[PDB]
């Protein structure tokens, strides 16, 4: 007798299973650019999104909510309680304190390990079955606790870790060559930031060994020195941060694309942070970015790149200091 | 080892159950061309083919499997047995015999109405908890004998039914007003051919009704002609099967349309093909297109029409056309 | 022997125009949300940020950057100065002066006025042909300036208008209803903000006028108060604002949306604020939402739609306030 | 009086030349494909086609344009009439003479040179500033005579090449692997069809050169015989052909992609078929394909592989025979 039901004639009754639902945890800068980039690349059918800051989360809310004229997802969602959250294929944890200008991403963990002890029980006991992301940082680190905190097998444990410093290198690397980014091929392993790995045997154009061409390549006897472009990797987040105060679109994008394989079970290869111990010469239990199989059960295969001999004690350095921050830890 | 045992190390006993598949049933012209936009639109992550032509089915099949590079749907089969077909969550119907130049659509009914015979209660085996959308021609006696034999409850089974014929009308429309489709309203409503009806009453542009601003719209003696608008519109398939044989590309993006509403849950309103039943005046039970919200469990809402006494006239007697030419069959 | 030339040989020296570039003017929330959204649409092949705030600006264009592995957009720039500007199809300017509490909002217009008569004369004069799309507010006066200054004809110059005020009409519409905003139209004409117009009898779903079936909508005396709706809409940025302090995601897809038409030459109606002296009973020199068909040569015609008399005078009305304060502008 | 005039104000007229235009010459299943893969990619504001059977051709058109309301191009022409196509920025040749029960092959050749003898003349003259795509067979050929009679630079002279070629590898690559075409690398250079060159020393996984791990790769005495898959890339048109009478969609989809790169400039590198006079050894006028750099210009960059011994041997040999058969064409 309202006027809704003089105009539709209903015929179904009324329950509801999210087919294809994604979650943001932290809607910050990065939560948001996560956000913007899901829904524009229709990669949910329900975007659920959770926070502690109440008011700007209900505002975040509303303000996607006012754009769905132009979008094709038909449900936004946000709470404090994690039940808004149940069912979710994905879950993105982009909640924690973020780098001062100068700060280390180091000198995060403590603060950001008992905001994981918190979000990480809720979030698998509403979706026991998810997927989960990683990105608060320092992100290996972060990954490996979540890890740990939810029990899931590690296929199911995603960290973020070098997407962003191999898509910034290949970005800087075609800019220099004058091709798109898209064409330029090259590998950022092992940590996040301060001492990733860049390989310099499997970059390439057109699969062109950059490095057979030019023997110096990444060393100090390098005339072009390609080092300065690891290095430009290396220390971008703090030129951005310096300049901006954080940085936001970048990590958006790089994590709706590790979406984008997950949701469509697409099986592409990325730089992300897995379990690797066993691998790579590491026996402790450590995350660190290797070249991943990425499909609709998170990480199945890990490509077995063939590494210099410094190169793979870049790598066991950095699992021996992982390990011992980890060590100390406790749940 | 194999190659790819030496460059892959195995984490995750693959398992496939398939989340998002399509199947598309019949590899002609319709089907393929819905294939192609389904494709193209990112809906699926598995398109399932099938048909009766082995060859013909494994080419298509072979042809779409290699522009896979710039698609986003992992895995695309097919096979004459339906159990390439398990688990879709969309079944799309484009099998069966099409119109000859000149030939009625409901002079196809004998010929496919065998061949659903053969055909839906494989499907159903296969696919139990499915939507079907049935395209082939007469498609609004077809939807109703898909529904018949399939037992599948009314909101599962829709034909494509009037979606094109409004698609074409909006065009023309467009064309006349000097304005894009998508901002040109209008419906056809009633049977997919020779008597659909225009519901002249609900054209415009902006919320400004047309027929108010000039009365005589969709009568014989109005100066600019608006009725040959709905007469262009049925008289389409025959003047295009003239031209080129058949038709293809705009049903095709019609279906993608669909499918993408469905496998979204968008819930917009289509004007498709339903069992109206009990609705608009109507005591038999006969499909015919009216404005229908689509979503993940098909058709939930109707939405009902305002219509005159002779739009309300023809809709009877269209769906008595239909009526008289349905219980007198052989299944 | 560089590396570069090792690698590539050269057969074209380029002298770069570029063909669909976009500049946006202000990298605050709301220019960097158009930004990312005109970026995730693929609309440009290049795309200018301008901003007197140096290192924001920078920090902003390279996040941006190092995102280019996943965006189709090969060039983004930057600068204080105009030049990296030249040659755009369309310029979006977010730009305006910081807010001055408990001051006249004629102090604030004057004062916008001053930074316009910096910004104009530099866009036009690196971007002769360019189409610019005003959203600073307050939208219509500024669109007003925007054109004063430019000296540019009607139809090239843009505003905003009610663009966003009328997508949230059709979200919070199709939540009563329980349909896509995609599905339920409405528009929301004049001055953007408390003064809009709800055009009540444009209100339908499929063709149903809503005022027709349930003829007390929008009334006083409207038991189900649809006046709610409305102001919902218009409370809505201050609701907004109060809980995040600012609005950027709606603001951005819907002047994506516009920057779509231009650049694809859609012709598209939409509810935009365009000179219209000469239309709607208005005598004086005012920009007003109207519905507006837009493509590539910017606003080419306008809809005129049936006003209510008493629609017709908040227009007028409207007009004679704007009016009262450009008459008061030094220019 | 008119309804259109009641209906809108009209503010501007009629300086309408298209912006982003392409044509498709020829509409067989090839052409077709072209077009609805240019159409759902939004490439172009304008599509024009053309062919000499004047019937398929307008019912194809027609088929196209009911299709508008779920496009976004929003003008779609065609004619026998080479003034239909004036002002593309790219044109894209598909047509040519049907083969023949083995007759010579000069005799084949002739042929499509006397069929393009009038369609080059006649595209050129209507936008004398395009890039032209060529993609009939024989390719290489076909692409010098188009830039023959037509005098343009050859950076705006380009063939399909060994483009799909690749891309039907690296499918088969990812079938084998177990991983997305998108993430397997591997080049096939030179000459269309059986003389086509697949480079071993370039084919990869993350940067992993399968050569290194895997030393008899493209060897007889290859244990896995990974030489048959070039094999199969090299009979796939053969056997699709054989089977479903001809192939379309994956050319189709191919060339809307290299569309896109000269559309959107995007300077990826496509192994596509160029003049290549004074790079790779070779001596005579001859078109071959090579990783080239593709953009709003056509090829204005190529990549220099190091080729093997015999690799560079096949390549100059092939440019040997091309010349023969070129020396004797007829004008
Ligand atoms: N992995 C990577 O490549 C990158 C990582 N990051 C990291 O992302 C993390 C977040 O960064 P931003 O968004 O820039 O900072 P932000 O400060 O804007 O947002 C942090 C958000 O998380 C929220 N939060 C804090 N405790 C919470 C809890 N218990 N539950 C739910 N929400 C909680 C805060 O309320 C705030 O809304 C930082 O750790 C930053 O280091 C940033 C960029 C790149
Ligand atoms: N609903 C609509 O608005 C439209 C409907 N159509 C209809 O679509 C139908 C298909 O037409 P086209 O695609 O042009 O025909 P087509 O003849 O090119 O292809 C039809 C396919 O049906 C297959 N087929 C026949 N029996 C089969 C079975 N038991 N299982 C699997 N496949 C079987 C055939 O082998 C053939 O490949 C026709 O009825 C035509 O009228 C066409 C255009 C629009
Ligand atoms: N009409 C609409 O729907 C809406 C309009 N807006 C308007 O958009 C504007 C942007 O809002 P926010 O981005 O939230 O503000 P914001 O203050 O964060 O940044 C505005 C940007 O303009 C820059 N700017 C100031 N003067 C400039 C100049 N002379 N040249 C170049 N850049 C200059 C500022 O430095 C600042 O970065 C505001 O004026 C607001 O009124 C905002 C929301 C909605
Ligand atoms: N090399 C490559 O990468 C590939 C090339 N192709 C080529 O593309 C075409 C594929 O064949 P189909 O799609 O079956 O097309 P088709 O050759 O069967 O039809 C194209 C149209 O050209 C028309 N035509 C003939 N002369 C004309 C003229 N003077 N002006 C305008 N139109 C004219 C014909 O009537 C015909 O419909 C072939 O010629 C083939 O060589 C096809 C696949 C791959």
């Amino acid at each position: 007798a309202a006027l809704k039901d003089q105009l539709i004639h209903n015929l179904l009754k009324e329950e509801h299973v999210p087919q294809n639902k994604i979650t943001v945890v932290g809607v910050g800068a990065v939560g948001m650019a996560c956000a913007i980039s899901i829904l524009m690349k229709d990669l949910a059918d329900e975007l659920a999104l959770v926070d502690v800051m109440e008011d700007k989360l209900k505002g975040e809310m509303m303000d996607l909510q006012h754009g769905s004229l132009f979008l094709r997802t038909p449900k936004i969602v946000s709470g404090k309680d994690y039940s808004v959250t149940a069912n979710s294929k994905l879950v993105i944890i982009t909640a924690g304190a973020r780098q001062q200008e100068g700060e280390s991403r180091l000198n995060l963990v403590q603060r950001n390990v008992n905001i994981f002890k918190f979000i990480i029980p809720n979030v698998v006991k509403y979706s026991p079955h998810c997927k989960l992301l990683v990105v608060s940082n320092p992100v290996d680190i972060l990954t490996y606790v979540a890890w740990k905190i939810s029990g899931f097998p590690k296929n199911r444990v995603i960290g973020s870790g070098c997407n962003l410093d191999s898509a910034r290198f290949r970005y800087l690397m075609g800019e220099r060559l004058g091709v798109h980014a898209l064409s330029c091929h090259g590998w950022i392993l092992g940590e996040h930031g301060d001492s990733s790995v860049p390989v310099w045997s499997g970059m390439n154009v057109a699969g062109v060994s950059l490095k057979t061409l030019h023997p110096e390549l990444g060393t100090d006897a390098d005339k072009e020195q390609w080092k300065q472009v690891h290095k430009q990797v290396v220390d971008s987040a703090y030129e951005v941060i310096k300049l901006k105060g954080y940085t936001t679109w970048a990590i958006g994008l790089s994590v709706a694309d590790l979406a984008e394989s997950i949701m469509k079970n697409l099986r592409r290869v990325h730089p992300i942070s897995t379990m690797l111990k066993g691998l790579y010469g590491i026996k402790e239990d450590v995350f660190l970015s290797v070249p991943c199989v990425l499909g609709q059960n998170g990480i199945s295969d890990v490509v077995k790149v063939t590494l210099t001999s410094e190169e793979e004690a870049h790598l066991k350095k950095s699992a021996d200091t992982l390990w011992g921050i980890q060590k100390e830890l406790q749940f």
